[PDB]
């Protein structure tokens, strides 16, 4: 239970992060790798180069997802399946998502090196369209593989410049044949950082991931009248971006009425005409909602609907509000948790249960396979900042507990 | 009482509805934005229907446009009139348009009725008054009158780092002539009002005294991007959030200073502008106006104030700069008795009206006798595509500017 011979290659883990973080490099040292960019596509194809070079076989299903898959000794046995997102946010850091897949990667390489065969075989994937931010929403793509979205859904997201999912998968290569979705899974891992503070605060090595709080998202575009930043006499003017303004306050202000857990940003905000002597007559903005607890979460959804109506009302704006994006709480399977924990304390690795802030391909796949997560820290908690930053002690350490957990699952009789 | 020297009503009208087809826009405005191949189409029509009604024509560094009718006396300064033909995104089809076809009317009902000046007369194009493209409004006309250097004029930016330089050079306006030197005898500029109170008050007529003051801004609020989920929320530097709050306090500033107080945030810029990113930067610009310069100034502390206070507050870096500023001014008292003068001799309606926007004529107050006249907009609309005026405020507003004009005009050297 503390055998710890089998276990990762750390610098070359560690490498192969830095090979694929010049992939859309940044000035400032992160990563600006949206979905299906050209960008995108040379990530795909140089990690699927390396997949198959260590002798995993690959498929692309019609969201574009990518497995690759290391045979097991049971020819016909659900996969163990690992995994992430290789685009990033355009204020992308080097980890968030990447070192899912290349910890995958290097769990592949490791079993190799070692030469491990598992009774069920292996699969590293990557999940397209993680982000959200180029197509909205997050996780639409593992959404599609769970059963969740319909795949015309998943195909039919746009970008700010009408270019669909769809299409972009045919631009780069990667609308793939294989269904989306249908395989039974036989227990599935997602190896991360924390993006939040707590690992490293606390001195803690591992997080044991046992949840994954819920989100709402929303978009709103309020209706005003544009007219002469001059001779319009203040009362009668119908200022949307004074009403987009004061929601972002009220977004605000619902986080902080529900502290210590709740979350709530505006993140993205497209102001009509944008000229500066004239009166905003449209504006379109994003909501972002989170909490653990569900019923919450719920409140501050008719929070903001209310307070939206109030505020447009008080102006004279229409309103077109559509929550775009809802997953509930979701507690992760208690069978891989353990394995997780095990993992950790075979190595004597610093842990604690933790809550994910973020959403993860991982939570879709728990509603249709045994699934957890594996937290390593990250610098000062920041993540979609270009600074995002881990040391090599934790990415190593993340990927030994990876391993291992695969492995325990893997190594099950069929 | 005199009126048998008018303008031609259906023409004028006409040269407004065929020019509007250029940058025509859905809703039925105008999308012609300063120094585009729109504006240099505009440009380019109504100087060949200078030349076609017997103009001479010049263009200055700063790409103005004068277009000119001789006068008895070769050498004698010139009564000027004209406006913009550049519009904002979301223009109308009268703003700055009409007073430069009012002054090709005026041009052509001279040729009409065979009419001799003693000064010459032009009429002017002056280059991105609007101020919306490069900011800020006005530059062209403000070198000419000696108040920014050209070359702070050629260099104002667009959003792509474009300068007003090299786009007067792209599309062929880089003129030769000196922008400013030459005295004026007299300057009028013909506007709608932009704003609902000669409509409202039945009046024809606004005999112009004074423009209002204006100062603009531009802030940059920096914060630090980070993730919208698990970034614990007291710890967060959100920059929408500091510029959010400052649109809510410029509109304050505006209502404390009621009823003549304006006071808009019309241009932002978020970045990165991803949803689930708490911004990290915000640009975003502020218009202050408002009829008396203390209070202006008053208005300007405010915002200084509160600008810092809010981003104390949150933990954000502020950029601020006031990029743009004149105080109210008073027109010239014998323009504006020639403007009344001229609507009387018509027996139209008027009243006297300070202007709420910035205006060419602004700074030519400064280097020139100059006043204003302006007509009423349907609903007191502008800046928006559904900016409307009637045929007979069209008409009237040009036969005062017509006889105005004249009465300087036809002043003995
Ligand atoms: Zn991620
Ligand atoms: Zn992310
Ligand atoms: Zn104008
Ligand atoms: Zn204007």
């Amino acid at each position: 239970a503390l055998d710890t011979s089998i276990k990762v290659d750390g610098r070359r883990l560690w490498d192969s992060l830095m090979e694929v973080a010049k992939i859309g490099a940044t000035p400032k040292g992160g990563v600006c790798r949206l979905a299906l960019t050209d960008l995108d596509k040379a990530a795909r194809d140089l990690i699927v180069g390396w997949a198959k070079a260590a002798g995993c076989t690959v498929t692309v299903d019609t969201m574009g997802n990518v497995f690759m898959r290391r045979a097991g000794r049971v020819a016909d046995a659900a996969p163990v399946v690992t995994g992430s997102h290789a685009d990033s946010q355009p204020t992308g850091g080097r980890f968030d998502g990447i070192y899912g897949v290349l910890g995958g990667l290097e769990v592949i390489r490791s079993l190799n090196d070692h030469g491990i065969e598992t009774e069920h075989p292996v699969e590293v994937v990557i999940w397209t369209n993680e982000e959200g931010s180029r197509f909205a929403p997050a996780m639409v793509a593992s959404g599609v593989f769970a059963g969740v979205f319909p795949l015309e859904y998943g195909l039919s997201r746009k970008d700010v410049d009408g270019k669909t999912i769809g299409e972009e998968l045919a631009r780069i290569g990667y609308a793939g044949d294989a269904p989306c979705g249908g395989r039974k899974l036989h227990a599935a891992f997602e190896l991360h950082i924390e993006q939040g503070p707590i690992l490293e605060a606390e001195c803690k090595t591992i997080g044991v991931v046992t949840d994954a709080q819920g989100q709402r998202w929303y978009e709103i575009t309020f209706t005003g009248q544009e007219a002469h930043a001059g001779p319009t006499p203040m009362p009668r003017r119908r200022d949307a971006l004074l009403g987009a303004s004061r929601v972002v306050d009220l977004v605000n202000r619902i986080g902080l009425d529900h502290a210590p857990y709740g979350c709530a940003t505006v993140g993205m905000m497209q102001v009509h005409p944008n000229s500066r002597n004239v009166i905003p007559g449209r504006v379109f903005f994003t909501v972002d909602f989170r909490h653990p607890d569900d019923a919450v979460l719920a409140k501050m959804d008719a929070a903001l609907r209310d307070g939206v109506a109030r505020i447009a009302a008080d102006i004279g704006l229409d309103t077109a509000l559509e929550q775009i994006f809802y997953y509930a709480p979701i507690a992760f399977d208690s069978a891989c948790v353990a394995a997780v924990r095990a993992a950790a304390d075979r190595f004597g690795y610093s842990h604690r249960d933790i809550v994910s802030g973020a959403g993860h391909d991982a939570c879709y796949l728990a509603q249709v396979a045994p699934t957890s997560m594996v937290f390593v820290p990250c610098i000062d908690g920041i993540s979609h900042n270009e600074i995002e930053d881990a040391t090599p002690a934790w990415i190593e350490a993340g990927a030994n507990v990876l391993l291992h957990a695969m492995l325990s699952r893997a190594c099950e009789p069929v």
